[PDB]
């Protein structure tokens, strides 16, 4: 059995609701998997669920405040581009 | 300082690249935050980053295989709708 869901929560799914989901899955003996962001995890393992990461197409906002803020932003920009992650 | 990035990696950003990012941030004394999915975390804390969760608009695919698979899918469907998470 396989079913596709669209996430509708403004908050998305964080640790608290992901914990409730994970514990619903754990009530059952079948193998339950959740597939997202190119990864398939065990729905009974919250460490699995919390390891899906940030998806392609995400907009993220980084802020740096402090004495080496310019050096910080430049390093972080360079890492995101070097590693082919974000731009 | 604030900058917005779009994530371009097919894989998105998982634990391995998020670990490299997190360690780039840690090299610096400024306060570095990452804002995503309605949450602002410390970019120096990988537990923070791995706690951003699944975003609004995500398509997730759940599979259940086993002796109580029908009971499993129905429980999981009911939880996702009850909690106003996914449909």
């Amino acid at each position: 059995a396989e079913k596709t869901f669209k996430v509708v929560s403004d908050s998305g799914i964080h640790a608290r609701p992901a914990t409730i989901l994970v514990q619903t899955a754990s009530k059952w003996n079948s193998e339950i998997q959740l597939e997202y962001n190119g990864k398939t995890v065990n729905l009974k393992s919250i460490m699995g669920v919390m390891s899906l990461g940030i998806p392609k197409g995400a907009t993220i906002k980084i802020t740096a405040e402090g004495a080496d803020a310019a050096e910080a932003m430049a390093a972080l920009t360079d890492t995101l581009a070097k590693e082919g992650l974000a731009e």
